[PDB]
């Protein structure tokens, strides 16, 4: 019967992002915009979302007047390292002094610095710290996010990070996708035996699988870290073990991480700053989603961003993320990422919106559950303090959120 819980009326602009799959190449530009719209919600799910009139015959218990505001699905942040101990502010001077990201790491700092902190922090402290950051992420519009482990580089801590991720997911509104990234860096105890280290991380997959602590396996394929050869062997093992594949590829040096991702049919390849044309073609060919992290580029103090236009021109499905982490991108503001995407990745507003909703969702195996406002989907949406979708990435560095809804309930009210 047409008796539902909630209905949003007088929506100035509604972006349903309705799609039948990830958006690649030209389809990323095809943004469907509905003026003067409405959204019907019942039992935490979307009943209807479209032109004014669709609410005809319906009786709702709660009518939300959006005052001509912009409404879109809740945002998806497909790549973060949410759970971590300590912070790296004391490393700012090293970067200012011109020491490269990799040289800091080779010095025993960077990821290895955060590893010490994360290993030392209690499970309760990590949970408390992550809740704060995750709620801030929520306040900026993120209702679904991917979170990677990778600051343990040992059985105890990696497992602790995954358990924390599980707690967070079950104790607050943001839905989380967990990724095991024990292969983030080479810990001191394995400096001269990286392959053995990788095997130790692989030995953790069975129990991680049994306890459902992670759905994907990631790795940092980079100079001074893991080679393409080691990454292939590791990822193939991960796939046999039943995990989806992700990879931090061609972030700094052009090693061919992208090509490997495509060959292994990874769900996504992330960073891709130094990816070759062959890598771009391989990504498009395999349907591997290219998750760009313009925040990390900007934060590293660099001027060369990933070649997003070339990727889109070549048929790649592009996505974006904060890469929220203490070392190279300490920001929860996915909206700023949208702005950076426009100004430095040279993406259009349309492409950007598809990037943080539909493509972000598919990049983490949630293509059928998030990023779209259509019948059956969980009622996850954002009512913005803006009249149109171009305004969001246009006005930068702030929070444009008016209200955030998760499962049909307002969880953020500004
Ligand atoms: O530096 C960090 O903590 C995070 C990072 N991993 C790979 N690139 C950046
Ligand atoms: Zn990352």
């Amino acid at each position: 019967p047409k008796q539902i819980d909630t209905i949003l009326i007088n929506i100035g602009q509604l972006l349903t992002m309705e799609s039948s799959g990830p958006r690649a190449g030209k389809s990323m530009q095809d943004l469907h915009v509905i003026e003067d719209a409405v959204v019907g919600i019942h039992e935490q799910k979307i009943v209807f979302a479209g032109q004014k009139g669709a609410e005809a015959g319906y009786e709702a218990d709660e009518i939300i007047d959006c005052s001509g505001r912009l409404v879109t699905p809740g945002l998806v942040d497909p790549h973060t390292h949410l759970v971590f101990g300590g912070s790296r502010e004391k490393e700012m001077n090293l970067k200012l002094q011109g020491i490269s990201y990799l040289d800091i790491l080779a010095q025993g700092g960077g990821i290895l610095s955060t590893v010490k902190d994360t290993r030392a922090a209690s499970e309760e402290e990590l949970l408390q710290k992550a809740h704060f950051h995750l709620q801030r992420m929520l306040s900026y519009g993120t209702t679904t996010a991917e979170v990677k482990s990778g600051y343990g580089l040992e059985k105890e801590t990696e497992l602790k990070q995954l358990r924390v991720a599980k707690k967070l997911h079950e104790s607050q509104p943001v839905d989380l996708v967990s990724t095991f990234m024990g292969a983030h860096a080479i810990p001191p105890e394995y400096q001269n035996d990286p392959d053995d280290f990788l095997d130790q991380m692989l030995s953790l997959l069975p129990e991680i699988k049994e306890q459902e602590l992670a759905s994907f396996a990631d790795i940092f394929t980079e100079t001074g870290v893991f080679t393409v050869s080691q990454s292939r062997r590791y990822l193939q093992k991960a796939a046999e073990a039943g995990f989806g594949l992700k990879i931090h590829a061609d972030e700094i040096d052009p090693l061919g991480g992208a090509e490997l991702a495509g060959k292994l049919k990874a769900v996504s390849a992330d960073h891709l700053v130094g990816t070759s044309d062959e890598g771009i073609k391989k990504l498009a060919e395999a349907g591997t989603i290219a998750v760009l992290l313009p925040g990390t580029t900007f934060y590293l103090g660099k001027s060369t961003y990933a070649r997003a236009r070339a990727m889109i021109d070549e048929g790649v499905c592009v996505s974006l993320a904060t890469d929220f982490n203490p070392g190279s991108s300490p920001t929860e503001n996915i909206q700023l990422i949208m702005s950076i995407a426009a100004l430095h990745l040279k993406m259009t507003a349309e492409e950007i919106w598809h990037a943080v909703t539909v493509n972000a969702a598919y990049a983490i195996g949630k293509g059928e559950e998030a990023g779209q406002l259509k019948a059956g989907r969980s009622a996850d949406l954002v009512i913005w303090q803006a009249p149109n979708y171009m305004y969001i990435p246009y006005h930068y560095g702030v929070n444009h959120v008016h209200q955030v809804m998760k499962n049909g309930t307002i969880v953020v009210n500004r």
